[PDB]
């Protein structure tokens, strides 16, 4: 569930990891428009086709099993929909920490209205 990618990002990149992520360009968030700004929101990108790949399950709402020991992220659990979930999180919140160099404030809370381009597609 979008809960747990919000655990899932403070656990990775921080307390201020879901303020930070989770509206940034284009793609962070759901359901974005428009073009990717940088690699992180490409990241975002990724993950919103990610979650458009889970047809068994709801990526917004359902909860999955995952673990957080010594800073990172592994998923579990034996139900394959849910799993899937987890590891478009998981992947999403690796790829912001490979990312964190070129994160650029610009693009925190960006706004729909600087994204109203022709959509990449998935």
């Amino acid at each position: 569930s979008l809960w747990q990618f919000g655990k899932m990002i403070n656990y990775v990149m921080g307390e201020s990891g879901v303020l930070q992520y989770l509206s940034y360009g284009c793609y962070c968030g759901l359901g974005g428009q428009g073009q990717p700004t940088d690699a992180t929101d490409r990241c975002c990108f990724v993950h919103d086709c990610c979650y458009g790949k889970v047809t068994g399950c709801n990526p917004k709402i359902d909860s999955y099993t995952y673990s957080k020991k010594n800073g990172d992220v592994v998923c579990g659990g034996d139900n394959p929909c849910k799993k899937q979930i987890c590891e478009c999180d998981r992947v999403a919140t690796t790829c912001f920490r490979d990312n964190k160099d070129t994160y650029d404030i610009k693009y925190w809370f960006y706004g729909a209205k600087n994204c109203q381009e022709k959509s990449e597609p998935c």
